[PDB]
């Protein structure tokens, strides 16, 4: 599948992404092997975007809409969802299963 959400811990059960609002996050971006790649806990400043946009790879459009606020889980997004055959310059292989621990921390 294009994403995989395994929870690490509950979100509100109540409050899913809709489009219009804008969803904030910190996250952890790594290989299946869990080599980490990038961090906005290590810049101790959340990431924030829209869904509907084409802003983020769709592994996450699809697998933070699943996600209630509060919730921190494991996205694991198959390269057609993230950079494919390609990959990313500098950071990222071709043909790379990518691994995300998201918290869902606000809605605005
Ligand atoms: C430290 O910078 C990060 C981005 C951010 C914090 C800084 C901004 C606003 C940069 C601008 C620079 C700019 C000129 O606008 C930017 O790139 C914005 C853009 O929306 C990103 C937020 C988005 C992305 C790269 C979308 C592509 C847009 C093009 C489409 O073709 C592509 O389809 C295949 C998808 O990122 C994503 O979807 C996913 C999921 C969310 C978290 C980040 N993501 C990751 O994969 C990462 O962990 C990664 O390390 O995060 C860093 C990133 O640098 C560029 C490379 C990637 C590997
Ligand atoms: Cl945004
Ligand atoms: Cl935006
Ligand atoms: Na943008």
């Amino acid at each position: 599948p294009g994403v995989q959400v395994e929870t690490i811990s509950p979100g509100d059960g109540r409050t899913f992404p809709k489009r219009g609002q804008t969803c904030v996050v910190h996250y952890t971006g790594m290989l299946e092997d869990g080599k980490k790649f990038d961090s906005s806990r290590d810049r101790n400043k959340p990431f924030k975007f829209m869904l509907g946009k084409q802003e983020v790879i769709r592994g996450w459009e699809e697998g933070v809409a699943q996600m209630s606020v509060g919730q921190r889980a494991k996205l694991t997004i198959s390269p057609d969802y993230a950079y494919g055959a390609t990959g990313h310059p500098g950071i990222i292989p071709p043909h790379a299963t990518l691994v995300f621990d998201v918290e869902l921390l606000k809605l605005e």
